[PDB]
């Protein structure tokens, strides 16, 4: 969860992510133009709505030299963590929803048809449903509409050249 205190000692923080059983704890962040050095922090693409009021939110980890990476984005590749991690929590704008992952996949940096956030319209937000799901390394069948509002959480991918780790999470009640 995140307090009304943390973000008095830091205003910047709009919320916190968390996936069980794995390092994927991080305060959530946004900047312009797309304190930390402890800790990591995920920026939100500058063009989604703050609040998560959006259909699709792109968020990201960038990986730092030797600093804080998100090493356990890439473990979603291997079949066994990706069927044992399926939930999390998120906390934004005053309030505490859960996570479902239902999706990992990997892609390449310039992927526009996946790294177009805060898509309008229902069958247009099918559509990117439908191609998302297509392209999944793993997957789990879960309900899914325009009407839910999902998170993609990416990060670098090291053996690959403008290579990157994707794990997509539907936002849930309790």
């Amino acid at each position: 969860s995140g307090f009304s205190k943390l973000q008095e000692l830091n205003p910047e923080v709009l919320g916190w992510i968390n996936v069980y059983g794995t390092n994927i704890d991080y305060p959530l962040v946004q900047a312009k133009d797309n304190e930390f050095a402890a800790t990591g922090a995920i920026f939100l693409d500058a063009r989604n709505n703050p609040k998560f009021e959006d259909f699709n939110t792109i968020i990201y980890g960038h990986h730092v030299e030797n600093g804080v990476m998100f090493g356990d984005v890439a473990k979603f590749a291997d079949q066994e963590f990706f069927d044992q991690h399926r939930y999390g929590s998120i906390y934004y704008n005053g309030v505490e929803k859960g996570l479902e992952i239902f999706e990992m996949l990997e892609v390449d940096a310039y992927d526009f048809n996946i790294y177009d956030p805060g898509i309008q319209g229902e069958d247009r937000q099918q559509a990117y449903l439908d191609h998302l799901l297509s392209v999944a390394m793993h997957k789990r069948d879960i309900s899914l509409s325009p009407s839910d509002r999902i998170i993609l959480l990416s990060t670098c991918f090291l053996d690959v050249t403008n290579g990157r780790h994707i794990v997509v999470a539907k936002i849930t009640d309790t």
